[PDB]
């Protein structure tokens, strides 16, 4: 009863935003890349610098949401690669070139909000799933190893965009593997397990989401 899409060659490496407000783009792309294997049987980096650049519904290295990002790709008919439009840390103008189109979007849908078993089946039956959470608590940031569960989560303080990569139980913690983009250096190779079913522990299930390809 459970899955791991890094095996599956869902997921492309963990990145690094930097000093830049744009963990929203990194999820983004990373549901993205997700259905890009799902519909296709293979995937390549999708351009994080190509949302914070274009999407003007968010607020660039400030901050957005995965909602929005979706949107743009759908009415922009495309979402350029990596390689094409690389990451450079800070918004620029939008440079966005259909020749390195690499997906294309026909919407997206929401988890209903706080509803872990509909976010086990949407990893289970979609792919990587766009999330949001509390990450401000110094603890979540120290993360090495186990299941991450701390009390003091915030659930109504979304503040950090990652991506739910799987699920699963380890040592009798039910879990949710959690892409980040913060470096591989972070956490156990920028990856963290969190709490699963624990009462919707730092909000994982509240602002949860997919493209449609
Ligand atoms: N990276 C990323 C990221 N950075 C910010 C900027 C706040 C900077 N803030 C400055 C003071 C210290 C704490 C961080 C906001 C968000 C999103 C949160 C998650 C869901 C809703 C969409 C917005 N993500």
């Amino acid at each position: 009863d459970s899955v791991d899409y890094r095996k599956k060659g869902y997921v492309t490496p963990v990145k690094n935003q930097g000093q830049c407000g744009s963990c929203w783009a990194f999820s983004s792309v990373g549901a993205l890349e997700g259905q890009l294997k799902k519909k296709t049987g293979k995937l390549l980096n999708l351009s994080p610098q190509n949302l914070v650049d274009c999407v003007s519904e968010n607020d660039g290295c400030g901050g957005g949401y995965m909602t929005n990002a979706f949107q743009y790709v759908q009415k922009n008919r495309g979402i350029d690669s990596e390689d094409a439009y690389p990451y450079v840390g800070q918004e620029e103008s939008c440079m966005y070139n259909p020749t390195g189109k690499a997906a294309k979007c026909r919407g997206y849908r929401e988890i209903p909000e706080g509803n872990e078993k509909a976010l086990k089946r949407a990893v289970a039956r979609v792919g990587p799933v766009s999330v949001a959470i509390d990450a401000s608590l110094t603890s979540f940031q120290f993360y090495s190893k186990g299941v991450y569960y701390d009390e003091s989560c915030n659930s109504d303080n979304l503040n950090h965009a990652v991506l739910a990569v799987g699920y699963g139980i380890q040592k009798g913690n039910k879990h949710w593997i959690i892409k980040n983009s913060w470096g591989e250096n972070w956490g156990n190779k920028g990856y963290i397990l969190m709490a699963r079913n624990k009462n919707n522990a730092c909000g994982i299930a509240n602002l949860a989401s997919f493209p449609k390809m």
